[PDB]
Parts: structure tokens; sequence; C-alpha cells
């Protein structure tokens, strides 16, 4: 017999969920988690890209810069506070990181007391059923299990130029880093790239983004726009359709001074600067390739990476099944892993018939002006219903809190995205402004249940908070009404 | 015929919304306001309660003293911060009543921009569609009207004790006091005086809670609790059945010294103690009595002073209307004011058929830890369908902002309550944690479409945030599980 029921090959988000939830159901349960470390040497425990060099350091990072702003906030509401205020980098980093070793050890402790086997081992498929298992030593070992599955996440993507690996850095040595980056270079548009931005000018960096073409693509693009222009507004210089053709060492140190060439992606153009520290953000790569997939028969994207699975997240391989960002056309989001991993072990060892909804779930992207939404965005919307089917509500607010500081009037932004042919169902939901993820869950659920604007502006609101505007919105694009505050 | 199509008694949340949305129809309208002033002597421009000793100045307040606890958070997250920081209170009401005054101002530019007569006078009915304005030179002047909108809102209330209009204060002074409290006895647990000690301890003063009964009579107790408990644990102090009997002034000044006096509620036992300020928010009353309903034929509660109406916010007499704080069974909160006077106003002349809808309107209480909740409290859903039938989820949470300053786990707190009767309808949703408006007002709209349990739980969460917690709740009460 098999030495497992279940083995999980990644230690992450969907992992570590799957893993906790089969085994309240008495099952036999191994985990395997290893870090290769970046280009760079970095490393990191137990856990995976969201705690480790993800989201919890993100976020972290991003409640530094915002409370850089508070202190600034704080003189007008009549707190004493001296002039200049600095930032120290390593003090941050070292609070960042001794919270996220606190969530190692809490992860380690966890699948003890489930009694779930925890190997800190690299994992490689070698035969039906069959898996081998790599130590930092490099022994080498043979487990077998009834069912597998694969969560092993992604990992940063270069761009396959002189000097990238040897002198950038990317988001995972970003959140452990032993020095301040100094003036940065962010080559990127993702979510990531411009969260980073934010954050590093946040704490006084000098910061530039070099885009490929368009910013957030996948986000409604209005939104997108504003996202950079508060950004731009706030010091951040862009550089448009520019891609990096190498990066030279001029000096090296901690940080040193990088010399980046660039060229025009629509001309032959090309340009030159220089930065003490050069972070791509050029997109993930799924970890499926040297997983010895063929050695098991399970098929994949091969142009992606990404793994297909039936609505049950079963591969084609009916014993082996995959969740968490390696899946293809679904989402890269941690609670969506943690999700389908505790509803996959339900099904398989609870008697449950319940599927992981991968419609409507929101997101936040934790740039200096937050953005939330859930559901479809405007241009996403007009394609799948028509132009002439289509509502939107908008209109600008200004938190109560920032006018006392008297700042930033008229940034704030919220709209909703109604269907004429369902009763002006609120098939989409978009907010800028500061707590849009806090503001954003209970609108997911909403539309959960089928949300219209009627049962909307039925709502009451809560005064004053910035979320109420939701419940009053009365003027639409088409109107053409004016909607400055 | 009349001079106005509509007068408004009362320029402040509801009446204002009501006059702006009447004016769309092109009907001619008067909005009167007047502040009488407080005892000692305070007064404010147009706008209400909520804008000039309400929402707007108590939310800024509490925005100070999350500002000062941010300064502290600001040192684990690498700002080089000088260890002790003195607040100002002067400066910060200065800001605060400037932000006030734009807020007045804005307020009579729109109504001129939408043609509406503002009299800065009294009304008080005499007659039959007619009433009698007043103003600050005591100037009476007659009006007409085909229906009249009674928006009038309530006023602090004092104790009928010995020395208390003289030398204390309530909600109405605070907000623009020229001085700072200094050591401060708030009288009082309803919401205005939980939230008003907790900004006063926030910026750093040294207070004191007393409370006759409970907190929040009202609310969720189990809510009302941890609310008290953390601001207990913060430094503030609470002085448990007490009522005070009489404030002596024992040195004047800005502030002074006074002295006051108090009595067991459950014995005879009595105390003495001395404060600089003397906060008394002890209910508030509503501004009906002195407004000649008697000549008109309004009837009102006369014990409570709330104005019964009906579903389209009619009082008894057709052509009189009354929406905001001064109504029976209603809930005394901005926005339903404002929802009430604007859909007043599109039933009475765009044709309307829709009401407003008061149920699951949903609050927050801004105490140090903030409070949301939508429906029903834990108690309320026991009464109404039963406690076998009545499922409670629940799970404290750590805000991630708070891990690196490492404060305060296990504090906030998170419930939905469950009808199995009906799906398990989620009929009640708490939150204790920071913003937890921002974080109630969507499941306000949820709990409109019937959320009930299952959809909830097919709710994806959003990383990291504080509401997140909500799609997860898998341990009940009934349970016994551990939450810590
Ligand atoms: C900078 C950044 C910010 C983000 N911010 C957010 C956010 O705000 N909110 C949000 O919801 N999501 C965010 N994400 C995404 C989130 O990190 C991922 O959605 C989530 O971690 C994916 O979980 P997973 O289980 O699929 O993979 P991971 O958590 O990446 O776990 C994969 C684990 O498997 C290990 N592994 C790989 N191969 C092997 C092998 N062969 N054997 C053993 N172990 C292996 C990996 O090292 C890792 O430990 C962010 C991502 C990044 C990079
Ligand atoms: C300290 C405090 C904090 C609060 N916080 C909140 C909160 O966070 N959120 C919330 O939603 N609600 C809050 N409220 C309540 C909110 O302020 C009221 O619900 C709301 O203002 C009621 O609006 P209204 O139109 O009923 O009356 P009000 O705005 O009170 O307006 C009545 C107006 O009529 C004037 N007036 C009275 N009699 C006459 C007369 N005879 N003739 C002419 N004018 C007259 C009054 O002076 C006043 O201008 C708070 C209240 C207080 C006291
Ligand atoms: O601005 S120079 O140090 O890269
Ligand atoms: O291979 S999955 O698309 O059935
Ligand atoms: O106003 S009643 O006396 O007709």
């Amino acid at each position: 017999s098999y030495d497992f029921d279940l083995i999980i090959i990644g230690g992450g988000s969907g992992g570590l969920a799957a893993a906790k939830e089969a085994a309240k159901f008495d099952k036999k349960v191994m985990v395997l988690d290893f870090v290769t470390p970046t280009p760079l040497g970095t490393r990191w425990g137990l856990g995976g890209t969201c705690v480790n060099v993800g989201c919890i350091p993100k976020k972290l990072m991003h409640q530094a810069a915002l409370l850089g702003q508070a202190l600034k906030d704080s003189r007008n509401y009549g707190w004493k506070l001296e002039d200049t205020v600095k930032h120290d980098w390593e003090k941050m980093t070292e609070s960042v990181q001794n919270h996220i070793g606190s969530l190692n050890w809490g992860y380690r402790v966890a699948l003890r007391e489930k009694k779930v086997v925890y190997e800190n081992a690299y994992g490689k498929f070698i035969g039906p059923h069959k898996i081998m298992a790599t130590n930092n030593k490099g022994k080498e070992k043979v487990y077998s299990a009834e069912r597998f599955l694969i969560a092993t996440g992604e990992r940063p993507r270069y761009l396959g130029i002189p000097g990238d690996k040897e002198y950038c850095i990317s988001s995972d040595d970003l959140f452990s880093l032993p020095y301040c980056p100094g003036k940065t270079l962010v080559v990127g548009a993702s979510y990531v790239a411009l969260e980073c931005a934010g954050f590093l000018a946040g704490i006084g960096l000098d910061v530039t983004v070099m885009v490929r073409s368009i910013l957030l693509r996948g986000f409604d693009q209005d939104m997108a726009n504003k996202i950079g222009e508060h950004m731009e507004e706030h010091g951040i210089k862009f550089i448009r359709q520019f891609v990096p053709t190498k990066i030279e060492q001029i000096e090296a140190g901690t940080p040193g001074r990088l010399k980046v060439t660039a060229k025009s992606t629509n001309s032959e153009e090309t340009i030159e600067d220089e930065f003490n520290t050069v972070l791509l953000a050029v997109g993930r790569d799924s970890c499926t390739r040297t997983i010895g997939l063929e050695t098991v028969g399970v098929k994949i994207n091969e142009k992606t990476g990404k793994i297909p699975v039936t609505d049950e997240e079963q591969t084609n391989v009916p014993y082996i099944y995959a969740i968490g960002d390696i899946l293809e056309g679904k989402l890269e989001l941690t609670p969506v892993a943690i999700q389908a991993g505790r509803l996959l072990a339900q099904r398989l060892y609870g008697g449950s018939t319940v599927k992981c909804d991968y419609d409507n779930v929101p997101t936040t992207v934790f740039t200096p002006l937050e953005y939330g939404c859930c559901g479809l965005s405007e241009e996403k919307a007009v394609e799948k219903f028509g132009e002439e089917n289509i509502e939107v509500y908008h209109s600008f607010f200004w938190p109560l809190e920032w006018t006392v500081p008297s700042r930033d009037n008229n940034k704030c932004y919220a709209k909703v995205i109604c269907n004429l042919k369902d009763n002006e169902r609120v098939v989409g939901f978009h907010v800028l402004g500061p707590n849009a993820g806090e503001v954003t869950q209970g609108f997911a659920a909403a539309l959960k249940c089928g949300l219209t604007k009627q049962q909307l502006d039925s709502t009451i609101g809560i005064h004053p908070v910035c979320a109420e505007i939701f419940t009053t919105l009365s003027v639409t694009k088409r109107s053409g009404g004016d909607i400055l505050q």
C-alpha cells in the first residue's frame, strides 16, 4: 500500500490549507516544501509566496508608507510633531522579517499538531504514484501516495538580458533586502510593480517606473489610469513604452550604481539612466516544468506553464489534483488557493459536492491610492452585454479624514456597472480610495446575492464613511452629468 | 393660494436633503433654520446637528486620536520619531471649526443655487397652513404653505440637578470648546458618551465614564461589553451604577475645577471627586414642544416627544410631514434622515411610490475600537426566532497592521447571526475592529439581498484585509469551539 493518502507538493497558501483540512478527516498527509533560492541567493521559510515574499510583507511596507502620510496629517489634527521625520529601511525590514519568522514557525507548529508530515524537500514525480524528494543536502528519498496535489506556485520572471540576474532584484529579494534600495527603477506595470513602486516612494525614495505598454492589463483601464496619474502627482516618474536591453554595473555596493539601457517598443530610440536598485516585476512563471509531470502523464499548457483542471481541480490524471496560481484561467490569489484547497479536501474526504466558485472574486491593489474591485471592468461589461445595455453610475468623493489636512480632493472615485437587460444588476464594482479592500469585501458578498441598483439605492449609508458613496450614486456616464464634489 | 408649496422647519440633515430634492421639481420652498444657543451660549451655522455638533466634528476628533496611535505605530515601521509628542487642543479645534465653517457656507450656497428661500428664524405653527418665523431680534413674520415638513431634530438633555447647566457641558459645546477640557468626567453610556470619552483619552486626557446601568443600551451587549473592556484597558476609568446629584464649582477657569457628588443607583452610597470638565451625555430630547403643534392638530407622543408618522412620513395631519430624529420608532441617523427627505420629495412631487426602508440599516460607533453592525443583535434574534433556531458564527482577528507594532491580538471580533428556520439567513452582522464602518457598508447591502451563510461562505476573501474574516467563519457558539 501507499506511504500516504495524500502528498502535497508545495507548502504555500493552497498546499497548507488543503493539508490542514485533509488532516481533519484522519488521513495520512505529507507536505513537501522547498524554496529554491533566487539568483542572488535569497531564500525563506515555510508558507509560500504570500507569507514570505508577497501579500504579507507587501502590505506591511504599504502600511509603513501610509504611516508616513499619517505623520504629516497629524499636524493639522493638533499633534506637535517635529518637521522632518526620516525613515529607516533596516528597522522596517527587521520588523517585517520578525513577523514573517513567527508565521514560518506558526505553520510548522500547526502541521505538527494536525499530524501532517512536513519535509523540507523539493518534490519531483518519477513514476505513477511516486515522487522523489530531495533535501538541501542532496539526499533523495522516494515516497508513494494514493493521490497527489500540485501546489507549487510561481516565481518571478526575468527579461533574458545581460545583467538582469546579476544586478537586478525581484519581489523575492525586495522584502528582506539588507540595505535601503535608494534610487530605484521598477520595471513593469503589473499590480506588484505599482504596489512596490508606491511604497518605495511613500518611504521617501526616488522611484521611476518603466512600462512596456499599459498599466494593469486585465483591470479596468480608466481605474488603472487614475492610479497612475495619482502616483505621478506624488513624484513617481513613468517612462512609457520602453523595455530594458541591458543592465551594467557602474559600481558595486549596498546599494551600488547601475546603468540601465533601454529601447523603445515602437521605434529604434534608445535611452540610458542610472539607478541604485533595479526591481524587475515583469510577470511570474509557473513552477511546473521541473517536477517530472512527464513521468506521470500530467498535461499542461506548454506555452504558459499553467495546468488546466476540471471544476473539481483534477488534472487529466485522475489521482492528481492542482490548485493555486499554477491553474489555467483562474486567479492568482491567496484566498482563492485557500478556498480551493479546503473545498478539495472536503470533496475528497468529507463527502461534500461544493465547488470553488471563481466568479466575481474581489481583489484589491495596494497602490498609494488603493483600488478595490469585484466583477467586470467597464470594457468587459460592454463587450459582454453591449454598450446600449450598460449603465455606469459614478462619483468622486473626499474622505472626511483628508479635509483637515486639506489634501487630495476629487481623487477618490467610485463606480458601479449595471446591466439594463437584467434589472440593473450590478455586474461590476470599483473603488479608488483608502481602505479599498475593507470597502470591497461586503459588496463582493452582495454581488454573490444578485445585487441590483434598486437594492443598492434602498440600502442606507453609514455616515461619515467613504463606502456610503455607493448608496447614493445617481449620476451616469451616459447622462454626461458633472461629478466633481 | 399659499406663499410656498413647502415650508421646512429645520435646516439639518433631513430638512436640507428634502429641500434640495423638492426644488428639482420646480416647487417653491422655504427652509427655516435657527439654532437656540446652549445654556452657556454656544451657537453655530446652517446644517444641523451632524455638520456642526455631531458626526462631522466627532469623526474628525476620533481621527485625531487615531493619528496619535499611528504616531506610536510608526516607530516599528521604521519612522525615526521622537519619544514624546504632545497634542494641542486649540489647533485641533480650529481646524475642525474651519472645516465646519466651509460646510455652513456650502449649504447656504447650495440652497441659493437651487432657489430655496433660507430664513434664519425659529418656526412655530400658529394655525392651519400658517407658521410664524421669529428671528434673532424677536421680529416676527407669518408665512403660509400648502404642505409643511417638520425636521427640527433633538438637543442634549440635562439631569435636573444643581450646577448641571451652570458648570457642565454637552456635545453641543464640546466641539468648539475654546480650551482643553483637561481631566474629564463623562456622564452617560450612550454612543455619544463613549465616543467622546474615547477620543478625549486618545488625545491624552484623564477620562472617567460614569454609567447609570449598562453600556449602549439597545446594542448587542456582548459587543458593548467588549468595547468597554477595551476602553478600560487603555486607561479610561469607569464608575459603575452611579448618577451625579450635584456639581459645584471649586474654582472658575478655562478649565476650572469642579466637584462632582454622585449617588449609587442601587444603594445609599455616595461619592465625590473632582474634574476640570464635566460632559453630560445622558440622552437627547426632541424639538417638538415649542413649535405650536397644538394649533395645527399634530399629535405626538407626549411622554417621549417623538412624532408617530405613516410609512410615507405623514403625521396625523395630512398636509404635515415629519422626518429625522424626531420620528417615533425609527432611527436617529443622518443618512436615514437624508434618504427619508429625498424619497418624500420624490413621492410628493415626482410621482414616485418608493418608501424609505428602515430595516437592516447599518450603524457604526466610533469608539477607540470601532463597532459596526447591521440587523439584529444576538439577543433580539433569539427573542424573535428562538434560541434553538439561531446559529452564531464568530471569531477573533488580528489586523495585519497591528502585528508589527505588536499590539492588541484577540480584541477585534466578528460575528454573524443566522436563522436556521430560513436557510441560515444572516439576520445580524457585527464587527469590532478598525474601519468598522467601511467593512459594514457592503455587508448591509448584502443583507438587503437576503444573504445566507452558504452565500457568504462561497464569497472569496480579499487578502490581507480585516473584512475577509467574514468569508471563513466556521466556529459557532453552540459548538463551544475555542476562537483565540
Ligand atoms: C509581490 C506579491 C504580492 C501579492 N499580493 C497578493 C495580495 O495582496 N493578495 C493576494 O490575494 N495575493 C497576492 N499575491 C499572490 C499570492 O502570493 C499567491 O496567490 C499565493 O501565494 C499562491 O498560493 P499557491 O499555493 O498557489 O503558491 P505559493 O504560495 O507560491 O506556494 C508554492 C510553494 O511551493 C514551493 N515549491 C515550488 N516547487 C516545489 C517543489 N517541486 N517541491 C516542493 N515545494 C515547491 C514554493 O517554494 C512555495 O513554497 C501576491 C504575490 C506576490 C508575488
Ligand atoms: C454627538 C453626536 C454624534 C453623532 N454622530 C452620528 C454619526 O456618526 N452618524 C450618524 O449618522 N448620525 C450621528 N448623529 C445623529 C445625527 O446628527 C442626527 O441623526 C441627524 O443630524 C438628524 O438630522 P435631522 O434632520 O433629524 O436633525 P438635525 O440635523 O438635528 O436638524 C434640526 C435642525 O433644526 C433646527 N431647529 C430646531 N427647532 C427649530 C425650529 N422650531 N425652527 C427652525 N429651526 C429649528 C435645529 O437647530 C437644527 O438646525 C450624531 C449626533 C450627535 C449628537
Ligand atoms: O543617483 S546616482 O547614485 O544612481
Ligand atoms: O484537461 S481539463 O481542460 O478537462
Ligand atoms: O388645529 S385643530 O384645533 O383644527
